[PDB]
């Protein structure tokens, strides 16, 4: 092992830049052209982004750049864009077949516009219900940035079981995404006025209810 | 470009053997023998653990193989110990500079008996639909080990068009839960018989089809 030493930040901001950098020794960068850069999505697959120095992707867009001085290269991001926050990788080749990669770097981008949660209540399916189940969901969507919370009300008085909040997703737009669940019984469902999801975010509250009439 | 396909989720219990397949088709990975796996643990960077199908770096156990039949790659971990867990990506060359890489596996070493999703789906809600908004919400829960493949098909063609998933989440009960939905244009929700939520869980794939109603 041994892991081309890379910086464990870079905070840009749109329509700034941000530059990297992948600390080598002759092998690494400096010894061979073979220095190539990846761009790691949470959770998600590599995406090689710059190979071998200056080369880059059928695709991709150049914005982005290697920079080999010796012993260390760079991988420049100008003009940021919210997508750009990633965990970018940097490898190199090292003889014997043997490639090596770099620490990581977590990219970012500050002076991205907040956002509030979109708040969608769903009650029971019909054919859930026929089956004799009673979940319920608030699809907490579209907030910026990912702190939310959840609380669950029976006409009032607060519900504080069988409910599976998710931890916010990054998610395609560069906002984020929750899940919350009830899991009720169709009595209880059909025991209750309004079933609310309040929702907290930057000061800003969300309540959404549904009663038992999507229709009948 | 982009993608080949592997397996969502390896478990075994540790000394049971977990083998990682990964394929795709015509171009990129056929008569390309170019594939190497990597391993990659927590927030840590992705390592070579074979190359060039089944090459491993000596670095690396001898119980890491490497094998690959017509359109499919395989990688087994011969005796499992705890360290093996990870994400497994695969990748292959599609000569000059597409580096694909595959979805990736998440190898579990198993705690929790092993728990396939169940799968709820749910139709815009009526007011949602008076709101002019249209949003379909797949929830799947209690799965152990916490990895899946979700997909969307409108009418039983895959709807690639505005999906979002979120990654597991743990429940009071160890059991992973996660989200995923799509947005739509309400016309084009009532331009389809049905629509399918498929989840992809190890073997368990679980499919759910909703179908277009007006309250009145």
């Amino acid at each position: 092992p041994s892991a081309l030493t890379q910086p464990p930040s870079a905070s840009g901001s749109l329509g700034q830049s941000v530059t990297i950098s992948c600390t080598g020794t002759s092998s690494d960068v400096g010894g061979y052209n073979y220095v190539s850069w990846y761009q790691q999505h949470a959770g998600k697959a590599p995406k090689v982004i710059i190979y071998e120095v200056n080369k880059r992707p059928s695709g991709v867009p150049d914005r982005f750049s290697g920079s080999k001085s010796g012993n260390t290269a760079s991988l420049t991001v100008s003009g940021l864009q919210a997508e750009d926050e990633a965990d970018y990788y940097c490898s190199s080749y090292e003889g014997s077949d043997n490639f090596v990669f770099g620490t990581g770097t977590k990219v970012t981008v500050l002076g991205q516009p907040k956002a509030n949660p979109t708040v969608t209540l769903f009650p029971p399916s019909s054919e859930e219900l026929q089956a004799n189940k009673a979940t319920l969901v608030c699809l907490i969507s579209d907030f910026y940035p990912g702190a939310v919370t959840v609380a669950w009300k029976a006409d009032g008085s607060p519900v504080k079981a069988g409910v599976e909040t998710t931890k916010p997703s990054k998610q395609s737009n560069n906002k984020y995404a929750a899940s919350s669940y009830l899991s009720l019984t169709p009595e209880q469902w059909k025991s209750h006025r309004s079933y609310s999801c309040q929702v907290t975010h930057e000061g800003s509250t969300v309540e959404k209810t549904v009663a038992p009439t999507e229709c009948s």
